């Protein structure tokens, strides 16, 4: 299932890593540590996720959120990981990320990042 494939600890190619539970529902529960950016230690992760994929070769629809304060800093930031999940021997998470900054009305055209991010089960 979707829920058993998901649930666990990735690595994506920055050296980042995320810890999500996959719920029955569709509810993605965790934390994610940054090995880059102003960030440091675990943050918590929150999302959905498609509970009942299609059958077809097709991945398993996701999202998730990190607002990047914790009991370490408060970056005034928060990302956005959208993507899917690819089951199998060599599983992937591919997500595009967004990372909003909190800005400025004048510097709002700054305010956000474009990423894309490749999880594993192992440490690249």
């Amino acid at each position: 299932t979707a829920e058993a494939g998901i649930t666990g600890t990735w690595y994506n190619q920055l050296g980042s890593t995320l810890i999500v539970t996959a719920g029955a529902d569709g509810a993605l529960t965790g934390t994610y540590e940054s090995a880059v950016g102003n960030a440091e230690g675990s943050y918590v992760l929150t999302g959905r996720y498609d509970s009942a994929p299609a059958t077809d070769g097709s991945g398993t629809a996701l999202g998730w959120t990190v607002a990047w304060k914790n009991n370490y800093r408060n970056a005034h930031s928060a990302s956005t990981w959208s993507g899917q999940y690819v089951g199998g021997a060599e599983a992937r998470i591919n997500t595009q990320v967004l990372t909003t900054s909190g800005t400025t009305e004048a510097n709002a055209w700054k305010s956000t990042l474009v990423g894309h991010d490749t999880f594993t089960k192992v440490k690249p």
